RNA sequence: UUUUUU
């Protein structure tokens, strides 16, 4: 019946785009932790550099609460901006965020103890607790410092041009660790080494300021655990995507790495589109499954409806990422994995093994791909 | 649920 087939297409599309949600919707308020973010009002290379090392040591300190790491990360990401407070208002948007700004004037010489501003709220108990935190590095860390080179932390910065080199190298490493914090973690990574080689070749990253892999893994762990930090990083990525050809040294880097962070955790969706709708010889095979084709059409509609934030569904860890899971289109997923194993050597390394992977349509895709080739 | 490469 033509009416039932037309009705079913409409029903399928409606059921999938009914999950778009509200762009400005605010969830019901739930308890949240208080986060203390440290702000430098003026551009002091000495103070800024010190705060960079302080926050790197807080992020890696074993005796540090989740709130302490979250504040240290927000401060570390905000070190480049000329106005720290106005850049921290971006972090405040997070619905799970309750950030308190603390203005720091300096550090006591020869110590990690903070010197709070008159307006800034810092007790003598907190200052001592933070100083003890900044000196609690893990055993896996060598030379008593996060960096690979011992002399780097001790180096004195008296110019803005120096702090910028140090800061941008550290933040390049932090962003590369973001690249696979929610998807790949607690395992050896080849891509991370490749990104570092690329950015050292570009001259963006300096090997004199590399961190130890243990510190990089600790930074990745701290970023993955907090939703405030990951939402703030999506805000920074969207700021980097709005730029034109003319841009700053920092947001050019952030856009370059956002190219690699984009569409993480949606590999099955984009590989299915690529190898099932990309090849002109797939319509003849999958023409029969109209229901799954309508599903993929409604998913391409849902992706556009989500907006720019759709590229960072995995970083944001939003529920709409369950719509793009291949268990809702298993036959076409199977066919596309078959086609892609022939056409892409790199795809073989990817784990396409699923409980629901149809072996018949996998082999249909393999034989179709090879047939066209030979 | 994710898991490749760019």
């Amino acid at each position: 019946m033509s009416s039932v087939l037309k009705a079913f297409e409409r029903f399928t599309i409606e059921q999938e785009l009914q999950d778009r949600g509200e762009e400005g919707s605010i969830p019901p308020e739930t308890l949240k932790s208080a986060v203390k973010v440290f702000v430098i009002n003026t551009p002091n290379p000495t103070t800024r550099y010190q705060m960079l090392n302080f926050c790197l040591r807080i992020i890696c300190s074993q005796n540090a609460r989740a709130s302490h790491r979250v504040g240290a990360l927000i401060t570390l990401f905000s070190l480049p901006s000329a106005g720290m407070q106005n850049h921290i208002r971006l972090a405040d948007r997070s619905p799970e965020a309750q950030i308190e700004r603390c203005e720091i004037d300096g550090f006591e010489p020869g110590t990690y103890r903070l010197i709070p501003n008159a307006r800034a709220n810092l007790t003598a108990n907190e200052i001592a607790a933070y100083a003890l935190l900044a000196d609690d590095l893990p055993p896996t860390i060598n030379n008593g410092t996060p960096y690979v080179h011992a002399d780097v932390e001790g180096q004195p910065c008296d110019e803005i041009e120096q702090f910028l080199d140090r800061c941008y190298s550290v933040l390049i490493q932090a962003w590369v660790m973001v690249c696979k914090c929610m998807t790949a973690y607690d395992q050896p990574a080849g891509s991370a080494d490749r990104r570092f080689a690329k950015y050292q070749q570009q001259g963006r990253l300096e090997a004199r300021y590399m961190l130890q892999p243990e510190a990089q893994r600790l930074i990745q762990t701290a970023i993955r655990k907090s939703l405030v930090v990951r939402q703030y990083l999506t805000f920074e990525l969207q700021l980097a995507r709005r730029q034109g050809l003319l841009s700053n040294r920092y947001y050019a880097m952030v856009g370059d790495i956002g190219k690699y962070i984009e569409n993480s955790g949606l590999t099955a969706f984009f590989l299915t589109l690529k190898y099932a709708l990309g090849t002109k010889w797939s319509p003849l095979s999958l023409a029969a499954f109209t229901g799954e084709l309508t599903k993929l059409r409604s998913l391409m509609m849902l992706y556009r409806g989500l907006g720019e934030q759709a590229r960072y569904l995995a970083l944001l860890e939003a529920p709409q990422i369950m719509d793009f899971a291949p268990g809702g289109y298993p036959l076409i997923f199977s066919y596309a994995m078959g086609v892609g194993t022939v056409l892409d050597v790199q795809m073989r390394n990817y784990t396409y093994a699923r409980p629901f992977l149809n072996g018949y349509y996998f082999q249909i895709g393999v034989e179709t791909a090879r047939r066209q080739q030979g």
